[PDB]
């Protein structure tokens, strides 16, 4: 919905540069494809990894 | 480190001039000259002032 955009602000007094804030903002949504209660394109697999 | 500088701000709404703040800022350091635990150029003297 919105690409990440940046912006800055002079907070306390713009003449007496005592404070400044930078920031970034985003509108996005991520979801796994699901139809009729089923995974659309993923096969999950569980294996025993010992981690030695 | 910084001479005293002044600045102003329109706080609440810049259109509806309901509030304003002025201010002044400074960076400075003051210290008596001391070398090897001794006063460099002062001789302190204590006298009895009655204050009548």
């Amino acid at each position: 919905a919105q690409r990440p955009q940046a912006g800055t602000e002079k907070s306390d007094i713009p003449a007496l540069n005592r404070r400044m804030t930078v920031g970034m903002d985003e509108i996005i949504g991520v979801k796994k494809a699901a139809f009729n209660g089923k995974q659309h394109g993923v096969v999950m697999g569980f294996f025993g990894a010992a981690g030695d």
